[PDB]
RNA sequence: AAAA
RNA sequence: AAAA
RNA sequence: AAAA
RNA sequence: AAAA
RNA sequence: AAAA
């Protein structure tokens, strides 16, 4: 799923680490218009991340985007997730005009908002991630760079809400993965360059085949089997790795 | 009230934000002598801001000015507010001569000093302002650049010690306000050019009359009435503003 | 507020004295058409003074002016205050036509009239003034040339019926105090030229701010503080009058 | 309570001194229409005063005013009290028409009247106040200029008929003290300007607080305590009047 | 009443809440010389707050302050209360010299101290209040905000030691309330800005009048009557409320 | 503004003295066609002074000039001010035919006329100027021969009706000073040759600069400042007249 | 004001650019004797710009010039402003003779001097102008060329120290504008030839007048009015403009 | 009239 | 065979 | 009239 | 009329 | 064959 970030200029510091955190969660991002890019791809387009803040509301340029963002939000192409950088109590509602105020208090109630606090980032980041995935198909936890039995790998863990997926789910998905693979060691990407990749999480056989398949000629692939709770190598794109060696988890 | 700033050029990096914050507090400053300018105006001349530091006391010129400043301070013409850039414990007291040392500790104990800390910026500047307003009449908080109900205005805050003021207090005041009004947008002044000016805080009616009058032909003036706790416009020097419109606060 | 005077040339001896007393009461006066001047300004345009007299009812030009005034009075844009030059008993009703008698009786009975007698100037002038402010907001009193502490002053006394005013009340006031200030000693104006002006009577802070603000560069202003019950100087334009003098009252 | 005075110009000498007497009893008095002023305020609007006299009944304009007042008085919105300038025996009933005589005879019997005699001013004035206050709430007394211990005070003495009030009495109490205070020494008001006021009469604590509160910045306030039967200064406005002095009254 | 705080900066963290709790008790607080500030106002000047701590007893600068504080306490100008941050058993009495030691034990026995602890903070806070209010007049329990019947309000609790007060008690009271009313919502003070205030507690009528009177144009005032036990509105400064409503307990 | 005079030779003795008075008011005059001179310059070209006189009604050549002037007035190019040499009652309307008697009554009733009596010469001149400046912008008063402090000075006084001017006013102001100045002492002009001039009357600074500017190398200029109310010399042209002298007018 | 320059020929590179900026601030300079030129004009002769440098102290012909300037400075004809080309710390005081050295340490201490350094042109040039007008009347900021709405324009910005000027201040003023007007584009002058000049900065009307007259037949004049904050044209010396358009800021 |  |  |  |  |  791709995402759009609308935020005020005073908050570069508090945006990218949210921006980056979503990137390691394999969520496509585009920071910098945003309105015409809404009409792109599938009906499951994207979620508007309105980084609501006191100084954000004093920018009319920021306000008009949120106006058009909600204007086509009702028609169903997008749902807006407004993250309050500050607590709802001390949002300065008096400065806005009555039309602006009534428009703000509308969406804040009938549509669920997420509060953000820089002091406790861990629960703050998770709240946005949970809000992002709340109305979604199979989840995607951030990539963990872990070490097992002396070898290094990055694990891609995905959680399936409920138990079953639609049989034709892959037709409507929008998470082609090959653009998340780093091409150079210095390049920052969710998947490190030439680092072994492991898939974790229970799921159907077609889901697993759909994920490792684009990894050919890119990275060694590891698969986790619950029968013995271990990782299994399927692709050997680097020396010292054989297809089928086992790592004890 | 005017203020004279005595300092050495090594601590230049910190003095401007001290006086810049002080200038928004409707406090006149005079950095660049200071001795002969003491004898000017009313017996409520000024306060001597001696920015005491280890390198400050190492300069013979920086010492003699304080000597004369204290010499006529005993006559009561001026009071000195000592600012310690470095905490008193690590002050290089040994480098001074015995006559120099005995003089320095004399003012330090019998006269209250203000401890300064670059890290705790907000509280430290408040303490300096507090000492300035400690022995003064009605206070003057720094100008807050606020916007309320779609219109942007600069507010003026004043706090009165006790409950009452002398009837002839305006006779002995030295705070003419036409020297704090900006003439051009680029040059800095406590009162921004053409920006609506607001008066807040309880006070006598004659105090209000003395303040709004010099703003004629300069800026739109706003007054706060506690009966409805809202703002009232008295002067309309700009388009789109009518005398008597009410701002919700 | 402005006022339109309807009178016959034999009553010219008395209208100007009424006009002057109304002028000294800070009421704008318009003597010399009047019909099209009615539709100008806001809904609180003026109050029509019908100086009813025996000869006034004998003029065809004077009759039709009243009729159109009443025609617009029904609309509520203007109202007519009938001032009786002679007593109602001795009014020449027989000479008038049947329509004129009925029209005169309709306005004299359904709308309260004012009885005027040359013998009692003080009460008659006050009743004329009282009828002007009965349905009006905060009251104005004639300017008084009063000398206190050996210093000459003029007073602008305003009385508030009900001790409460609308918050946006000034938005609907029709009076520019500048036009009442004389630009020359020979000019006839409610406020004399270079004579200090004093404000008296209870009122909100914003009313005091609005009233004395246009006085800048025109006259020195004084206000009343009921806490100590004496006048205080707030403006220094004349020689020897610093801002802050206190004059007992 | 408000009061509307209906009288003939022959009794003009007597009504104002009756009007002035009721004014000192903190009764709002309106002399100068009267019909459309009935529809204003609360159900306890006012008490119509019919100054019945031989000449008064001889005027058609005055007669129809009483007819309208009684006609809507049967609705209970207002009550009329007849004050007889002449005694009932010598009233000119024969001059009245049969409908007028029956109408006057109807009201004079079913509704209680008050007799007025010029020689007995002291008794007659008390009866007028008693009739207004026989069917009314907490009663006041006319203001007395008394001097205790060399201090001038104006006692506002009040009485409670029954020593029991509704707990929400102040909700419908249409008595605003602000309008009864003098803004100038020459102003005719029940409360004189700058003269300290004194509260007398047993009652609930909150009743006092409602009365003294508007006096802030207006007059020095005194309150009577029955524990020592002595007065207490609670406001310090005039010179030398500290809040807390004791007067043996 | 006023209070002066002398302490060491390692105890600066814990002192403020005691001061902040004390401020809520409508008790004037002065933290930051002090020795010359003792001679001010009436003989009931303040109470000295000696926060005795093991760190405190090692400061020569802090010790000598206690000397003149105790010295003029013998004259009866001020009475000192010692607050022991640590329990008396573990005070480092061995560090002090003999002369300093005999000084400290002397003031500990003949003068009542208070025992303090940070675990049982509530009782510890109450004990300090009791010591201050033991020798004082009618008490003042800290302001509490209670939402009764859907309207927010604050209660000013006052309790009278014994049963009565001197008739001239108001003269020497140093508790003018205006020093405790906030002017802005953000700035902290015992009385919140624009919040309705209520007076609850038995007392004489003049005491009630003296309290609500300074609140005009500041906050809405409520008075408690024990006859039926609700709050009675006397002042109406906020929209939606009128003087006369009742708040059932 | 321009002025075109239409009159008969019988009133030539009085026409030029009215023209001279209007010339002294800085009004441009053209005496001796006029019909084709109407279409010249700007829309606010001039005002037709129709000197209505009985003999003028007997000269058909004068009649036809009025006919087109009315016709061109109807489109708004010019406005006619009819001046009555004789009063309305004695006007010879009977000798005029039906078409002409209907012609004049339309102007006399629908358009305001000016009454002129040679006896009240001063009032007549004022009414002529008053009508001329009634529909105009800032007015120009007659220039007086005033001596102050031993200096001969010609003062130019103006008055702003309403004390407000369009900001772009100078673009459409058809008032050039250069043609009102005298080249030789014997030449008749509103401005005397080589006599120093002054500016008086409140107004914007750009208005003052515009009026004095054409005086370079022409006359010595003075200005009036209301701060001290003394004339200020700004031009050093005549001998002994330095720029900067103070003239106590 | 006037200006005399004292410098050494090695520092020719810097002085003329200091002169160039000072000339742009409308100060006439005289670089190339100087001693006899002091007795010329008024008591406010000029400010002696002593460009102190290491080599300047090494020229005997340059030194005695300073002594005569200083010696006559005691008479108050001129005040000397010393500019330090190099810092005071490494000034070659040892090379100078005892009399010469003592003369230098005299002037350097009792009169304020100016430090100048290459690396910062802007502060160095501003500080020179700052001390240039520290003891002088209304300041004249350097001429700046600003094109507004497509119209090229040069602005002369002047600011008044304090709030008021002496009424006869123009008598002693030494800023004859005609000496700063260019006659040809090629030559350099503070005012560009044929380029319109705009007047900016609050001030009295007469001061505004004093500057515009010397511009007639020379350059187009513009005046900034703060009522609406644009520039108003009063003189038309160039085609395409006639006095009166508005240049919105 | 010291929560009337 | 889209870095085999 | 000391945020009426 | 001291940026009206 | 939905971590076989």
């Amino acid at each position: 799923p791709q995402a759009f970030f609308s935020h005020n200029n005073k908050d570069k510091k508090i945006v990218l680490e949210v921006l980056e955190h979503l990137r390691q969660s394999l969520v496509a991002t585009w920071i910098d218009s945003l309105i015409q890019q809404i009409i792109a791809g599938i009906s499951k387009s994207q979620y508007f991340l309105a980084f609501l803040s006191n100084e954000y509301l004093k920018s009319d340029w920021c306000w008009d985007e949120l106006e058009q963002a909600y204007a086509l939000h009702q028609k169903g192409k997008v749902k807006i997730i407004p993250i309050l950088l500050t607590n709802r109590a001390q949002l300065d509602l008096n400065a806005l005009t009555d039309a602006r105020r009534n428009f703000l208090e509308s969406i804040l109630t009938r549509l669920k908002y997420v509060e953000f606090d820089p002091h406790n980032m861990t629960r703050s980041l998770g709240s946005v991630a949970e809000a992002l995935w709340q109305n979604e198909a199979v989840r995607f936890e951030p990539i963990r760079m872990i070490k097992v039995n002396g070898t290094e790998l990055q694990v891609v863990e995905f959680k399936i809400p409920g138990s079953n997926l639609p049989v034709d789910f892959l037709h409507h998905w929008d998470l082609k993965i090959e653009d998340f693979i780093a091409t150079s060691p210095n390049e920052q990407k969710p998947v490190k360059f030439d680092v072994p990749v492991a898939l974790y999480g229970p799921g159907p056989n077609w889901l697993y085949a759909f994920l490792t398949l684009p990894f050919k000629n890119r990275n060694t692939v590891f698969v986790f089997n619950s029968r013995t709770s271990e990782y299994i190598c399927v692709y050997s794109k680097s020396a010292g790795l054989a297809p089928g060696m086992v790592l004890k988890g």
